[PDB]
């Protein structure tokens, strides 16, 4: 008997629903339990993503009960559920209490706390924290197994709840990461991420099921219901999937919110920047005339690539773009295989530069842009509202002043400037000198467009680097 036929048979013989009947899982939990516990290479991460409604909390709560008390319990361990809000947390909590007080071979052997959430394994010791990016910092948390609850919610690329799970996660040898969540509306949110590094890389370490109704497919029709709901009939209210369409139907305003809560899909769109050979036609050499210049820099890439742009339009039409490029020193060698780009040639050739070290040194940045800039009389120089402070202290401290503007690096700012960039690539109105690392980052781009026609260039779903083109879009956006 594997190791994933024992959680189940664990949840299908311990576990009760509450109304009243033992809990029977469907063939899409069940081989995703398979898929997961009968790795042979070892799961790290397991995701499975599925329209709303199609039993999450069940499975989750039955798969904390296997590690709590089941053939899954280790001797003085942590697990935990993560959600970003109290009431989530609590959702998942209650229904996990509901079936330990349910089965009394379960009641037997567990000790709930009287404040907080916390549920004790009494024969393992085996401690669950329910948790929650809302409320306090909790202060023992060390995880054997995690299980995120809904992180398709997270908007950013980021989250500081996610990362403090998870680098504490980091303290295990082999810790197990569980995701179960609706798909982000968006393509750069960090659930979309996760999902595209597992399918594009196809980790043996990674397990990702995720069913969802594909793009074209009629939002009326039950195979792409069933598609993204694969709880349909057994869970999922195939009536209320109906009712659901037809108001997203007479809704145009609530389609978006149907195909994402019930048919699993991400609402933004992704394609390519813009072809080799659209890119080649503004290659003829750039010239250093008196105009407005506007800077764009792109320091976020600390560990990759940094990248500073110059640009301006001449007394013709046309947009001449000075590209200048950063990157750490020791990481140089094992960059140049692991992106494989020729960097080391590049370096040689003068045409990227380095600073010392594993991370880009601020200090020696601002150094060489004192120097670049003797030959542009900067209008503005965009940069991260974020940060532009810190960089503005670091410039001063060197003796440089320069006309720092904030240009936000989401879609709201970046769209415009993204639109007007490809308008001018569109009409030959940019010379780029066919500089090959910019050239590089132009042909690696990738465009997000958001629900609202919003459009930015994401480094997650680019290969290789793209650092370039975001400085290159905060230059043009300047203006
Ligand atoms: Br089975
Ligand atoms: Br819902
Ligand atoms: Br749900
Ligand atoms: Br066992
Ligand atoms: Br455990
Ligand atoms: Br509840
Ligand atoms: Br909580
Ligand atoms: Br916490
Ligand atoms: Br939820
Ligand atoms: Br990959
Ligand atoms: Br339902
Ligand atoms: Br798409
Ligand atoms: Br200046
Ligand atoms: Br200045
Ligand atoms: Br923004
Ligand atoms: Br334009
Ligand atoms: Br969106």
């Amino acid at each position: 008997m594997t190791r994933g036929e024992r959680v189940i048979a664990f949840i299908e013989r311990f576990c009760i629903v509450p109304i009243g009947q033992p809990m029977r899982l469907d063939p899409f939990q069940k081989d995703f339990i398979l898929a997961v516990y009968d790795n042979p290479a070892g799961t790290d991460m397991a995701i499975l993503s599925i329209a709303r409604k199609n039993g999450k909390t069940g499975l989750i709560a039955g798969i904390l009960l296997a590690h709590l008390v089941g053939p899954e319990a280790v001797q003085n361990t942590q697990i935990v559920s993560g959600a970003l809000s109290r009431e989530q947390a609590a959702i998942v909590f209650n229904l996990a209490v509901k079936m330990v007080n349910l089965n009394p071979k379960l009641q037997e052997i567990v000790h709930i706390t009287p404040s907080g959430k916390k549920l004790i394994g009494l024969p393992c010791n085996v401690e669950y924290k329910a948790l929650s990016a809302e409320g306090k910092t909790t202060h023992g948390l060390s995880p054997i197994l995690a299980i995120l609850d809904e992180t398709g919610q997270v908007r950013g690329p980021q989250d500081d709840f996610i990362d403090a799970i998870t680098t504490a996660q980091g303290a295990h040898e082999n810790p197990l990461l569980i995701v179960i969540s609706t798909q982000a509306a968006n393509d750069a949110d960090l659930l979309s991420i996760w999902i595209d590094d597992a399918v594009k890389s196809k980790d043996p370490h990674i397990v990702c099921h995720v069913y969802e109704a594909p793009k074209d497919a009629d939002i009326s029709k039950r195979e792409s219901w069933l598609a993204a709901n694969p709880a349909l009939g057994t869970f999922r209210s195939e009536k209320d999937m109906a009712r659901q369409a037809e108001k997203a139907g007479r809704m145009p305003s609530f389609e978006n919110t149907f195909r994402n809560l019930n048919l699993n899909q991400r609402v933004s769109t992704v394609s390519p920047f813009i072809s080799r050979s659209v890119w080649e036609l503004c290659g003829e050499m750039p010239i250093n005339t008196p105009r407005k210049w506007y800077a764009g820099l792109d320091l976020s890439a600390r560990n990759d690539l940094t990248a500073l742009v110059i640009a301006g339009e001449a007394d013709d039409g046309v947009w001449d773009v000075f590209p200048f490029f950063w990157t750490p020193q020791k990481t140089l060698e094992e960059r140049t295989k692991t992106d494989r780009a020729p960097y080391d040639v590049w370096v040689r050739e003068g045409l990227l530069r380095t600073t010392p070290g594993a991370s880009v040194d601020y200090s020696f940045v601002v150094a060489d842009i004192a120097e670049i800039i003797g030959d542009f009389d900067l209008t503005s120089m965009a940069f991260d509202r974020w940060r532009i402070d810190q960089f503005r202290k670091d410039a001063d401290a060197i003796g440089l002043s320069l006309p720092l503007v904030e240009f936000g690096q989401g879609f709201k700012d970046m769209g415009p400037a993204v639109d007007t960039l490809e308008s001018l690539m569109l009409n030959g109105r940019v010379r780029h000198g066919m500089h090959p690392v910019l050239t590089m980052c132009a042909v690696n781009a990738v465009v997000v467009k958001d629900a609202a026609g919003n459009r930015k260039l994401d480094k997650s779903k680019a290969t290789g680097r793209i650092d370039g083109m975001v400085a290159m879009t905060m230059s043009v956006g300047a203006a």
